[PDB]
Parts: C-alpha cells; structure tokens; sequence
C-alpha cells in the first residue's frame, strides 16, 4: 500500500463521485509483479457487480489459446439468436478481426468464439484469472460478454495482473512485498502479451483513458449493480486496464456505481498518471 497513491486515489474517486453525482465509486491498484493492493479506496455516501465486457479480452485469450481461432481470422458479427434470444451489438459491422471485437466491444463476436468451444474451455480461463450438467446455447454465449456473472474490484484488478504479468497468477498481498514472488503460470506468455497489446489498441479508440508519457491498455464497459444476490436496474461504469504496455507495473479497476458512459475512463487516465510519475515509471509513449 503506497499511502502517497492511496491518499490521491481517494481523493480522484471523491471527485469522480461527486461531479457524476454517482452513488460510490470505487478504485483498486495492483502491483503487477508482487500483487501487492497498493491502493484500495471507496467513497461511502468493495460491493459485487457484472464484470461485463471486462471478461472479453479472456475470451479471445481463451479461444487462440484453445486454437479455436487463426489469429488474422475474420469472424462473422451479423445478427444472430440463441435460446430465441438475439445477440445485440453496440456497434454492429458485418465481419471483424480479433482486434476490432475487443475494439467494437462485439457480444457477438465473443458469443460466436465461445460455441466454437466447450463450456468448460472459459471456465477454465476465468478460475485460472481467478474471477471464479449440459449449457443451454445462451448461457454458453453470456459469461462471454460476462452478463449472468459476479465479480469485485479486487478480483478484476487481479486478473487484469494476470494479463499484466503476461499469464503469471500471482495472489493479492495486502502486506508489503518485494520481487520475486512465487506465482502459478496460466496462460501462454505470446498470447497473453499479444491480447495487452489489443488492449493499447481499445485504449486508443477510447482516447479518455490514455496517459501522457506512457502506453495504457484498457477495457471500458457498462453493467448492472448486483444488490443483495440479485440484478437491479441500476448501472456501473468501469474502466480497467494496466500500464505501461511496454513493461506492466500496474493493474488498476475504476467503479463507480449510478453515474447520474466512458466516466470512469478518465477517472482511470488520472489515477494511473499520478502512479506512475509519482513512482518514476520511464515513460514508454
């Protein structure tokens, strides 16, 4: 725990909150080679929620890691029904790459690679990230696009450090830590590297989450609040994301809950700043 940090993390939420006129927002920093919680901080007047779009870069991870998929391979993101229920896009286009599903957020692009494989083939990659009998086909399609789940900050943050430390799971320190630190691998380096990589891209389309003199990888996405075990009809906004690209030092989850939209994007952009330059990071952008 950097208190420097911690104190700027809990005074960037504050705002956040308060100029969103949001419920809470919450905010979380992981050490990406130790998993130490260098900051954790919430403003009251970590609760559970859908991790969303969040999980969708484990799920192009998952099917190249499977080889499911050619990694140039163009997928077919046209309307489509499963269970009777159709498949909405955000921002619908006929074919996308790999690259433009997690840049276009495309449910669809992640329903279809999740029935290109077993139900367990996901599972797997979300118990190994650590967001922990047949499957009905839109069951098979939703945990890919991470509606019908839970998750928490700290969990999305440690498996943006999974991503971060390119496949290496190591568990969250709430006491100081130094490297080296023993961590089970659990997802293929190349790939791994390859998917923080897309993230810079999502990071660069979305332009309010970038920092200056460094290269910040990010998925942003939107989910309903899960009150008291069930789903309410009101909405979080999270960035997550981890810097800098070039040699990941940080994992870093913004939530705010009832923003009152790409909110806590920026919110991410200045959190990640004053972590990085207040800690001498060498900029790499």
């Amino acid at each position: 725990l950097d208190q420097r940090i911690q104190t700027m993390v809990y005074r960037e939420i504050k705002k956040a909150v308060e100029e969103n006129n949001a419920e809470s927002g919450t905010a979380v920093l992981v050490d990406v080679r130790t998993g130490e919680v260098l900051a954790m901080a919430t403003a009251p007047g970590t609760d559970t929620f859908e991790p969303g779009s969040t999980v969708k870069p484990f799920v192009v991870l998952t099917a190249l890691q499977r080889g499911v998929v050619k990694r140039d391979e163009i997928i077919d993101t046209t309307s489509f029904k499963l269970s009777g229920k159709e498949i909405v896009d955000v921002a619908p286009r006929a074919q996308q790459t790999l690259d433009e599903i997690l840049m276009n957020s495309s449910n669809r692009g992640v329903s279809r690679l999740a029935l290109r494989m077993p139900p367990s083939a996901l599972m797997e990659t979300y118990q190994n990230a650590g967001l922990s009998k047949r499957w009905a086909d839109i069951e098979r399609a939703t945990v890919a696009y991470g509606y019908g789940i839970t998750a928490t900050p700290l969990q999305i943050a440690r498996a943006y450090a999974t991503l971060g430390s390119f496949g290496v799971y190591r568990p969250l320190s709430f006491e100081k830590q130094d490297p080296p630190v023993i961590g089970k691998r659990v997802f293929s380096e190349k790939i791994t590297k390859d998917i923080v990589g897309i993230l810079e891209k999502v990071a660069i389309k979305n332009k309010r989450a970038m920092v200056e003199g460094y290269r910040v990888g990010v998925k942003t996405g939107t989910a309903r609040k899960i009150e008291n075990g069930h789903y309410v009809n009101k909405y979080v906004a999270f960035t997550a994301g981890i810097a800098p690209i070039s040699d990941p030092r940080y994992a870093l989850v913004v939530l705010i809950n009832d923003p009152k939209g790409a909110v806590s994007a920026p919110v991410f952009s200045n959190i990640m700043g004053y972590a990085l330059r207040a800690n001498a990071i060498p900029q790499d952008a």
